[PDB]
């Protein structure tokens, strides 16, 4: 093939990924190997946008599926526990936030959802930019960034999926700590419902009847914020709050949070990578 293995850079949970060099253009880029969908994929080749890492070939030979990416050198992951002692400064945290929103905008504005965003699949630069991965594809692996409606077994996610997750990886930036750190559906679950209380008919129409919600469950009360995400500013909770409204209609979209006015003094400063 004309892809030269350079290293194993992860497991996923169909292939697994290389870093690798294409023969023909000197070109480094991701590879994933995996063992209707090969259509549903090819059409993410499409999505042309700064803040979403580009899927460049999917190649369907030897009755095998490869696909290639741009290739990048870390991971947000990374950054935050690298960034563990000192914690991200604010206006590189807010950089992020708002270019991330642009391509959470231009994904959905293509109907195009993510499902499983978290810190592991969102890559950064030396220009300090960040780029959406693994984005459209889906169609233990942790639970912390997973959306309440999808927890309670609502099989017709919306585009509030990811919203969600972005709002918890912006509360994890800002105190260096997940947000939920759930261990199964039922403690991920219970973990949200003693920070935001239980939910109900008032706050979320239709919670008492999803698939999975049990009249069983317990009945917590809501937490102050300044508590959850100090010591981010009142714009920053108000905008966190917005992105974790229980109800996913009531879940604040992409577009409405880039003007909001927690990005009223927005900047794009550069981090020191390793
Ligand atoms: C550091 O980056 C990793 C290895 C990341 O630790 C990780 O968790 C997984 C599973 C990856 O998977 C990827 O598929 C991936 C894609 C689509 C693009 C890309 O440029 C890169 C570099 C990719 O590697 C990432």
């Amino acid at each position: 093939e004309n892809f030269q293995k350079v290293e194993k850079i992860g497991e996923g949970t169909y292939g697994v990924v290389y870093k690798a060099r294409n023969k023909l253009t000197g070109e480094v880029v991701a590879l994933k190997k995996i063992r209707t969908a090969i259509r549903e994929i090819s059409l993410l080749k499409e999505l042309n946008h700064p803040n979403i890492v580009k899927l460049l070939d999917v190649i369907h030979t030897e009755n095998k599926l490869y696909l290639v990416f741009e290739f990048l050198h870390q991971d947000l992951k990374k950054f935050m526990d690298a960034s563990a002692l000192t914690g991200i400064p604010l206006p590189l945290i807010k950089s992020y936030l708002f270019q991330l929103l642009q391509g959470l905008a231009f994904c959905h504005s293509h109907r195009v959802l993510h499902r499983d965003l978290k810190p592991q699949n969102l890559l950064i630069n030396t220009e300090g930019a960040i780029k959406l991965a693994d984005f459209g594809l889906a169609r233990v692996v942790t639970l912390w960034y997973r959306a309440p409606e999808i927890l309670l077994g609502c099989k017709y996610y919306s585009t509030a999926v990811d919203i969600w997750s972005l709002g918890c990886i912006f509360a994890e930036m800002v105190t260096r700590r997940a947000l939920f750190p759930g261990d199964s559906e039922i403690d991920q679950l219970f973990r949200i419902f003693r920070t935001l209380g239980t939910p109900d008919e008032v706050v979320w129409p239709g919670v008492t009847s999803m698939p999975d919600y049990k009249p069983s469950f317990p009945k917590w009360a809501r937490q102050d914020f300044s508590k959850v995400v100090p010591p981010l500013d009142e714009d920053g909770r108000s905008l966190l709050s917005q992105m974790l409204h229980y109800d996913p209609n009531k879940r604040i979209s992409a577009k409405a949070a880039l003007a909001h006015p927690f990005f009223q003094d927005v900047t794009k400063p550069v981090p020191h990578l390793r």
